């Protein structure tokens, strides 16, 4: 090995990302119930868009087979 100047500074930079990414998982972690609230609103929301993705394939389907027939 060789403890550069140049080692050394990558070094440092290499720990100081890794540990901000990882961050936000570790709080995620300690508020499972306790941040809840947001992780909720967000699930919720997706949801919403699933479901209207679903009508509107529906609605085509039966479109398509008609024209067909």
């Amino acid at each position: 090995m060789r403890p550069e100047v140049a080692s050394t500074f990558k070094v440092l930079r290499n720990v100081t990302v890794v540990l901000w990414s990882a961050y936000p998982v570790v709080w995620l972690i300690g508020s499972e119930g306790a941040g809840i609230v947001p992780l909720n609103i967000e699930t919720l929301l997706f949801m919403v868009l699933d479901v209207s993705a679903k009508v509107g394939f529906g609605l085509i389907l039966l479109r398509s087979r008609a024209i067909f027939g």
